[PDB]
């Protein structure tokens, strides 16, 4: 046991919230389309990779007596008799990702999710963490409960609990964005747009100054008039203005951009992906974003798995779309190793995501010696 | 012994916080997104490498009769009896990254983690250290706590102890790029627009002269207006105005990418991530990352680990998804490398991290001879 | 930075010149405000003003960059190896840094 413990709670005995506004991030994901569609791609990529298990680990764990097959059935077909299996793994990343943690319940034999933009930790005296209150009057305990953490630095110390929200960081360039976009948009709608101003030292009487100005501007317009020349009598005088605050100032474009580019770069997806990609750029970014940004956070609920049941859970994706090998390269490789004897060939049927046969030849390697 | 040991003692009796501003850095990770995404990446990136124990050094280290079965579920299925291996190891890295040393407490059976922001160092005036306080009271020792040190030139003279923190040193760049951010949304806000500037050198009738005032607003404006001529009556004339300090001088995207660079650049991750590449980018950037900013980062950990138990310990990725071989050359080499005999078919099939099998013919090497 | 410089040569009780600004401030901004024409009366002048040191003018980027190139160099690490590199440019350099220094 830590001798330590006890102060590490001192310093910190309950969680932080750390989506501090929440209200804002739902306005600007539902009425903004760059965080929308970013955390709508990390999000659906969270929840397309199936999760395979492994060995079991000779180690006392929480959830103990549960079997290697009902746990994949209850983690890859439908975690409970009530909700979806894409919609629990959605629900999840979400949780994981616009608040700083994720919560999963753990029934005695069905597999629950609780949001965790309520619930709250609560740190022991001794060990790692007392008990878990959802909301209140929950009290769930802690061998109930799958704890998924997202890296965190609140207040002075990092923290042993909690976690940081990835969104929450966005807030600030959202607004920034949404200011200067909608500078824009009263810019065009409350400047004014003049062509032609004349002069009299005189007054000439409004109605009629009016009914000529109206004349003045549909008569020089090419397309409701056939006029081009002016002839000023009684000293009427045209004015050489200028027009003072121009359109072409307010160049917002790299800002804009720029305010894009780092939306994206908080979430991880490549630009690229969003945009239009060549060749080159298509199959590496999607390689570049699901490995170095899902594979982390899914990574962070497979160990969080493995060590509530003890079984080596991995994101093994294998499946996804996205990621579907290229068909020529990999029946290459995977013919060399068949032929020169490094794998069986019912390993190769297995990477195909083909089922074995049950057949002699098959089953044991070729060894082609001569 | 060393004669010089009570002089090193001297210079610097006991270890010192090095990140020096903590608040402003966790307000710099939970509000400013080109430092959260960068953290994360460096820190989740950090998690992923497994650890590979190796052969037993025959010396006395501080840690004697573990097992290298019991050192290797500890160091990457579960550290402790109450928290994650992913958690534990994302703990680990952040205290290195944000602080500038990281610790790692053991007990008899289990190595439990302990935060580095609060806990001090103190040398001794004749070995190396006499031992370490968690900020007061506890007074661990030095024979049950792992020490993980990270490069520092703080004060005069280099110390053996403390650390130095790589994110304390991007503080100013940060604060530096929030206030020339917050500078544009503030000229935004602030500045004026003007369409016309119309003078009298007479009063008129300011409760007539501002409904005139927005009725030439309103009926100037192509969007909601029909009219685009003036006929200034009575002498009123307009001033060809100009705007003062236009937004095209404040030129600050180039500012904005420095010090952009700037944040990435300290904690090591290219800029190629960040953003798409080519097939000719993704991989190599990709590698050059984990290799040289994270194995170096946890080469420090391995290295107080083999330290601290005697047995050989690396960081062996080999499993992380983002630096998976290319398959086609990956096997290319293994298959060459399995018909000419340098190495046999089980090894081969350990570095393509699958399972070797019991088989004569396979455990020795092929020996093409003819 | 100032969006209007409008003068009088007479003296108009701050008290209410100070209200007005602030009114002519707000009212005039397409942000906060609804309207984009502007009659003085009275006499007041707008003067043309124009900004004196822009920041335009410094340009220091340049400099910057030659001083990072500079702080770079002597250590002796290659700039490509800080930045993204492409398959040609990437594992030579991390020879060249290793080897050469």
């Amino acid at each position: 046991l830590n001798p330590g413990q006890r102060i590490i709670r001192d310093m910190e005995p309950v969680s932080h919230r750390t989506n501090r506004k929440p209200f804002t991030t739902g306005q600007a994901y539902s009425k903004i389309e760059i965080l929308n569609r970013t955390a709508n791609m990390v999000i659906d990529s969270a929840a397309e990779c199936s999760y395979t298990v492994g060995d079991k680990y000779n180690i006392v764990t929480y959830a103990n007596g549960v079997k290697t097959k009902t746990l994949d059935t209850l983690l890859n077909v439908r975690p409970n008799p009530f909700m979806d299996i894409s919609t629990f793994r959605r629900l999840v990343v979400t949780d994981l990702l616009f608040e700083g943690c994720a919560y999963i319940y753990w029934d005695g034999t069905s597999l629950y999710h609780v949001p965790a933009a309520l619930m709250q930790v609560e740190a022991d005296a001794n060990k790692f963490i007392k008990k878990f209150i959802f909301n209140n009057q929950i009290n769930y305990r802690v061998d109930e409960i799958i704890f998924i953490k997202d890296n965190s630095y609140v207040c002075g110390t990092n923290s042993q609990i909690s976690g940081q929200s990835r969104v929450a960081t966005v807030i600030d360039s959202l607004e920034k964005r949404s200011k200067m976009l909608n500078f824009k948009e009263k810019f065009l709608d409350n400047g004014t747009v003049i062509g032609l101003i004349l002069e009299t030292d005189e007054i000439l009487n409004k109605k009629l100054r009016e009914r000529k100005q109206e004349e003045l501007q549909l008569d020089y317009n090419p397309s409701t008039g056939q006029s081009s020349v002016l002839i000023l009598d009684g000293g009427m005088k045209a004015k050489p203005y200028s027009q003072i605050s121009s359109f072409k100032d307010l160049d917002f474009k790299e800002d804009i951009e720029g305010f894009n580019k780092s939306i994206c770069l908080a979430f991880g997806v490549p630009q690229v992906l969003l945009d239009g990609g060549n060749n080159a750029n298509i199959r590496p970014n999607i390689e570049l974003f699901y490995y170095m940004t899902i594979i982390p956070m899914l990574n962070k609920l497979t160990s969080s798995l493995t060590f509530f049941f003890g079984y080596k859970i991995t994101p093994n994706t294998k499946e996804v779309a996205a990621l579907t090998p290229d068909k020529e390269a990999e029946a290459k490789h995977l013919t060399s190793l068949v032929n020169n004897g490094i794998i069986t060939g019912n390993e190769a049927r297995s990477e195909l995501n083909l089922e074995p046969l049950d057949d002699e030849q098959m089953n044991k390697i070729r060894i082609p010696a001569n």
